[PDB]
């Protein structure tokens, strides 16, 4: 690849402490904050329009509906509403103080606020309604997102182990105890499945639960010994699941039913992967441990080394927290102790069309072929470079770059190189078929 470095934001300009992610799923915005009383606003032009005076930072979170941002404080129990562009403040009283967590859904104007105290109520803001449901929870809330789906249900960790399932009024049906207690989960949902299938996941450290929501049926699956506990897990795009292994070894899963099924298995690194994270926007799972970061390219045959490694520097710190936001345009590594590293990925804007067919980069350096009919990738080519331009055709994709052009067979599922040619002038224009080219 290609590596760049533009600028260096001391952490001075910041200050020790935690930095509460908000990852916008469509504006590349990024929130800095600082411990010591300000926070920095920063434009793509580096221009601060203004500084606010706001402490005690808890927790952010974006809103892709109304986009309207929030302020909380950890001494009152009153929630700020602060818009940027209307300039205008409401204050919600939630009657405690020490607000764990407050976050937002992009689906409706329908946001859940919780307390330390295990006190939740709902606020029906249109109707002006107050459903008050108490012994919900009984110790302090940890974290909880919402589900980016049909199904607007939340589910929030605790340290007792407990299961509560209940409907939008909040009646609880019943408790189911646990093993063990929880430690982190994401739940999916399917808004374009036409029987609205769901399972849920239950970490129990040494077991992994499927839980039917529907049937109510259990099933216990056991693994081997020799491959270890469950250190992370995560949950891609339409019933992908990756799993952390402390044997080194790296694997996909998936839900065949009430048993599960090894594709293969291979010590890929020896040292056990720390952080596990999908990407919505590129396929592309990253690896990083210690001062090392790895990546990921999906395949059909299977797995194969990249053959390339990036050496990080000691002096600003170990990368403790990888993150990816859902567009696939910007690289992060997030830090506990405030130092947030961001990175551009450039993605050409350059397509190609085909009667059914959509040429667009999925990756850095592969080109997948849309079916409009089928509304899926349907083939995948790599190119060796970034052209500056891609030209389609059929049984043929070329991709130029100044004044050379590499050809590329393809068929609908496999892709050859055929060859590469430079002309003595920069190709302006560049038309092909099967078997010319102009």
């Amino acid at each position: 690849m290609v590596l760049t470095q533009q600028f260096v934001i001391s952490n001075a300009d910041l200050g020790r402490g935690h930095v509460v992610e908000a990852l916008h799923p469509s504006s590349p915005l990024i929130a800095l904050a600082g411990s010591k009383g300000r926070v920095l606003i920063l434009n793509k032009t580096g221009k601060v329009e203004h500084q606010l005076p706001m402490q005690n930072v808890v927790a952010m979170e974006w809103e892709c509906s109304t986009d309207t941002l929030a302020i909380i404080t950890s001494s009152s129990s009153d929630v700020h509403l602060y818009t940027h562009r209307t300039r205008q403040t409401d204050t919600i009283d939630t009657k405690l103080k020490d607000l764990c967590f407050v976050c937002w859904s992009q689906s409706q104007p329908l946001f859940a606020i919780g307390s330390k105290s295990g006190q939740f109520v709902l606020y029906n803001r249109r109707t002006l309604r107050l459903v008050p449901v108490a012994d919900t929870h009984k110790q302090r809330l940890i974290s909880g997102m919402w589900v980016p789906a049909q199904d607007s249900r939340l589910l929030i960790i605790s340290e007792d182990p407990s299961l509560s399932i209940s409907d939008a009024e909040g009646k609880v049906l019943t408790t189911i105890p646990l093993p063990s207690v929880p430690k982190s989960v994401c739940v999916s949902g399917m808004a374009n499945s036409p029987k609205s299938s769901s399972f849920a996941a239950v970490n129990l450290d040494n077991t992994l639960l499927i839980v039917d929501l529907r049937s109510y049926a259990t099933a216990a699956g056991q693994f081997n010994s020799a491959l270890g506990q469950i250190t992370c897990l995560t949950a891609g795009i339409n019933g992908e699941f990756l799993a952390g292994f402390a044997s080194g070894t790296v694997a996909l899963l998936d839900l065949a039913g009430s048993e599960v099924r090894l594709r293969g298995s291979l010590r890929l690194l020896k040292n056990a992967v720390e952080m596990v994270n999908f990407g919505e926007g590129s396929g592309v799972v990253a690896a990083v441990a210690d001062n090392r970061v790895g990546l990921l390219r999906i395949t059909e045959d299977g797995i194969a080394p990249t053959g390339d490694e990036a050496s990080l520097e000691s002096e600003r710190g170990v990368p403790d927290l990888l993150a990816w936001s859902r567009d696939g345009q910007q690289l992060f590594v997030g830090t506990n102790q405030g130092n947030v590293t961001v990175f551009t990925l450039k993605v050409l804007n350059v397509s190609a069309s085909y009667g059914t067919l959509v040429f667009s980069f999925t990756s850095n350096r592969t080109i997948g072929v849309k079916n409009l009919q089928d509304n899926r990738v349907v083939c995948t080519v790599p190119v060796n470079s970034d052209p500056a331009f891609i030209s389609a055709g059929m049984a043929m994709l070329a991709a130029g770059v100044n004044n050379q052009v590499s050809y590329y067979e393809y068929f609908i599922a496999h892709s050859v190189f055929l060859r590469t040619v430079e002309y003595p002038s920069p190709v302006t224009d560049l038309k092909v078929n099967s078997n010319l080219a102009a």
